[PDB]
């Protein structure tokens, strides 16, 4: 009984690797060339790995795991009787696996027209006047006709997803792929704690909210900005405004301290992408963790192809599952944000490395926020000023530190209302509160309740804003980026503790340290094999998620934003 299961696991192990490793090749030749060809390809290992996961997931169901004595054996068989999409009919896996291709290419190609003029992509065009605009109408057309392209063009497809991701849940014995989703933590009370935790940064959201909503009306006048309401969504700085920190400029604490943009500085120094992607290498391998193989220089794909090729530009790391070949695809600009991002993906390169050597059910993050915080947690300390002038970026106060909490602020605290909602409405529309009538308004109403902004142009009947955000044509899970968020600000802490930093959280630089870099190590080792509270243990020395380490973080900006906004008399939240 026990040997069986030791057999069928080792089985699996052994097939597994040879198929995702096909699987994977498929997939980023279309992501990185979509043409009619790759397309067919990729659809047709679709159905390799299907059939692979279906023959081993009605094994997998045939054991008992209530009987199954040993905990890493029955920790995989459980997992491998989940057969995801593999579990539909053959006729729904072909409909399901076309309309996910047929949205993220959907998303991907999208273009936004000038009348006889050019046309623009989101990366970088679409995305670069987000960014550097300051022009009301200007920012419209981008915000407006994005949506009109790539929202609006979803949404023929959604209903149908939703049916059929849904089906699948079912079939694998969850309620609804919502359901199906939030198992991924192996935690009960996950709702309630990410309630918690989304309570517990209010203070700080509210405050800078008020706060750039008052420099607003200080740039684009009285009659578009309501100091008692609702910010319009498309004036900051980014095409979600999920993050906040192109209108650095617009909101400067301290305008007389002197001051350096990042990004002008690294086009002026000659940066490329792949320095960019060398700085975070080098930063891992200072921790004494892995550097990345040879081979990921040769094959990832660090820029946007110039040679005519159509992609899928949103930035990913990718595991092919031999324990040797990682790769990024990123269409990188030369920019402080995208440095940032390059982090990012660095992290997830990096976990995959430190967990080849599982069995490849378990190889992934303790739980999902744990894969998107590792990089984070580099490019926390990448981002000080400290930092930044070691790379040559920066030239060098109580003014500048305020500064610098701000800059922060507009990234990391702009984004938990944000990450915390995409879900909350998805959770919905799986669940089937939300039909596809109500799509939108109920996306506008969490905008609204959660992050404060109303849309610049009233909604009409057949939009759909949700389709204009990669993660949602993409079905990929967002509340691992809340997740991340808060707990990036806890493994930041732990981390600096381990390395011997005093004095303020946000003047700490890990570089360098191998205390920290250990930690890291053995909590990413762990991959997918415990319960994610001991990976939280062995980091930071307790086992639960908590804001305090982000609240902690930002304390003197909340000091300073209460006293500001009391200053000028800012009535906090809105209708
Ligand atoms: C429950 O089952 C798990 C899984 O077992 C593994 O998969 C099964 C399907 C089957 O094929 C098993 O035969 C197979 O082991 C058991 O967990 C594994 O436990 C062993 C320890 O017996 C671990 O082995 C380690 O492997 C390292 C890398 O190859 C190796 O370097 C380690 O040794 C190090 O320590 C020695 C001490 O002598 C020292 O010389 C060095 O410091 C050296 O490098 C060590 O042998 C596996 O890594 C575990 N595998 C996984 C995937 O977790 C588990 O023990 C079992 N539970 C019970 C109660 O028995
Ligand atoms: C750029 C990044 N791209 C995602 C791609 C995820 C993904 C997952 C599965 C298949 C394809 C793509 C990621 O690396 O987690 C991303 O979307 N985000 C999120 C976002 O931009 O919405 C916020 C996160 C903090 C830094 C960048 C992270
Ligand atoms: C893109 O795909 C086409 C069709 O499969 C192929 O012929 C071509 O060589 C590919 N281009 C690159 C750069 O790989
Ligand atoms: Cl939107
Ligand atoms: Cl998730
Ligand atoms: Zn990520």
């Amino acid at each position: 009984d026990e040997a069986e299961a030791s057999k069928f696991v080792e089985e699996y192990d052994r097939t597994s690797q040879v198929v995702w490793n096909e699987y994977a090749g498929a997939n980023w030749n279309y992501n990185t060339n979509i043409t009619t060809e790759t397309s067919k390809i990729l659809l047709q290992k679709n159905m390799q790995i299907a059939q692979h996961t279906l023959k081993y997931g009605t094994q997998a169901r045939k054991f008992d795991v209530n009987q199954l004595q040993n905990t890493t054996i029955k920790r995989i068989i459980k997992k491998v009787q989940d057969l995801e999409r593999a579990a539909l009919p053959a006729q729904e896996l072909e409909e399901y696996n076309k309309i996910l291709l047929d949205m993220e290419t959907t998303y991907s190609v999208a273009t936004v027209c000038h009348p006889q003029g050019s046309c623009l992509q989101l990366e970088p065009d679409l995305t670069n006047v987000m960014a550097t605009s300051r022009k009301y109408e200007d920012l419209l057309w981008a915000w407006e006709g994005w949506r009109d392209k790539a929202g609006r063009a979803i949404l023929q497809f959604y209903p149908k997803y939703v049916e059929l991701i849904n089906q699948a849940a079912r079939l694998n014995g969850y309620v609804d792929a919502g359901d199906s989703w939030r198992s991924m933590y192996e935690t009960p009370s996950l709702e309630q704690d990410l309630e918690r935790l989304f309570q517990e940064l209010q203070p700080l959201y509210l405050n800078l909210h008020a706060y750039v909503r008052r420099a607003l009306h200080r740039h684009y006048g009285a009659q578009h900005i309501n100091l008692e309401g609702p910010i319009p969504a498309h004036l900051l700085g980014n095409m979600w405004a999920q993050t906040w920190s192109n209108i650095y400029d617009l909101v400067v604490p301290f305008p007389s301290a002197p001051s350096m943009d990042t990004t002008e500085a690294m086009l002026k120094q000659g940066w490329t992408p792949r320095r960019m992607f060398k700085e975070a290498d080098d930063f891992f391998t200072s921790l004494g963790l892995l550097p990345v193989p040879p081979e990921f220089w040769q094959k990832s794909m660090l820029e946007k192809p110039t040679d005519g090729r159509e992609v899928v530009c949103h930035a990913s790391a990718w595991d092919f599952y031999n324990g040797k070949d990682f790769r990024i695809k990123q269409c990188t600009t030369v920019n402080l944000e995208d440095l940032v991002v390059a982090h990012h993906e660095m992290g997830h390169i990096q976990y995959f490395m430190q967990y080849k050597d599982l069995p490849v059910a378990l190889r992934e993050g303790a739980n999902p926020g744990f894969h998107e915080a590792i990089g984070d947690v580099l490019a926390l300390s990448v981002s000080t000023p400290k930092h930044l002038h070691s790379l040559n970026l920066l030239s060098s106060s109580d003014e500048h530190d305020i500064n610098f909490l701000m800059k922060m602020a507009l990234d990391k605290i702009a984004f938990i209302p944000f990450s915390y909602l995409v879900d909350q409405w998805r959770w919905r529309v799986f669940d089937g509160s939300i039909t596809k009538e109500n799509y939108n308004q109920e996306w506008w109403s969490l905008r609204l309740k959660y992050q404060g902004l109303c849309p610049p142009v009233p909604r009409t009947q057949g939009d759909f804003d949700p389709g204009a955000k990669f993660h949602i044509p993409s079905s990929v899970p967002y509340i691992r980026y809340f997740v991340s968020f808060i707990i990036q600000f806890q493994f930041h802490e732990a981390l600096c503790q381990a390395a011997g930093h005093t004095g303020p959280l946000h003047k700490c630089d890990i570089y360098q340290s191998k205390e920290a870099g250990q930690r890291l190590a053995t909590a990413m080792k762990l991959g997918f094999s415990r319960p994610w509270p001991e990976a939280m243990q062995l980091i930071t020395g307790q086992p639960q998620m908590s804001a305090s380490a982000m609240l902690s973080y930002f304390k003197p900006l909340l000091d300073w934003l209460r006293t500001e906004n009391e200053l000028h008399g800012e009535k906090l939240g809105w209708p």
